């Protein structure tokens, strides 16, 4: 009996159990603490080549495979983990949104406003919670709900 979208695994490396959110794509060792009308949510996302715009403030040609973008992603999250880097600066540094010049920052939105899997990922995260790689249409999300 878990929260919404989590369920049990084992690590491959380490054989102890983690546990891993199929609606956030977040992972973690600890066993999850467990809907409201909105959510607030910042993201840094970074685009691909098949990205349904593949261009940004950052790039007028965003050329990048969606493998290399995935694995941006995933060194901005371990980077957030370890504390070496805070979400808000490489989200202004790095995200391929305009939000980046506020740190990632949406504002708060209702269902049926933002993409379907960023849509579920924000509702599902709880506050203060960050998601792992969402995938969408733009390209690939970190999402950190604020509020
Ligand atoms: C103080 C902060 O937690 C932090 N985390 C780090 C990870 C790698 C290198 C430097 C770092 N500084």
């Amino acid at each position: 009996k878990l929260p919404p979208g989590w369920e049990k695994a084992m690590s491959r490396s380490s054989g102890r159990v983690y546990y891993f959110n199929h609606i956030t794509n977040a992972s973690q060792w600890e066993r999850p603490s467990g809907e409201p009308a909105r959510v607030r949510c910042s993201h840094l996302l970074v685009k691909h080549s098949q990205s349904r715009r593949p261009s940004s403030w950052r790039q007028e040609k965003i050329t990048r495979t969606k493998e290399e973008a995935l694995e941006l992603i995933n060194g901005y999250i371990q980077k957030i983990k370890s504390g070496e880097e805070d979400f808000e600066s490489l989200a202004s540094q790095f995200s391929d949104c305009s939000s980046a010049k506020a740190r990632g920052d949406l504002g708060a939105f209702s269902r049926g406003q933002m993409q379907k899997p960023f849509e579920d990922a924000s509702f599902a995260l709880r506050t203060g919670e960050m998601s792992g790689p969402v995938f969408t249409d733009s390209g690939i999300h970190i999402i950190l709900r604020t509020e």
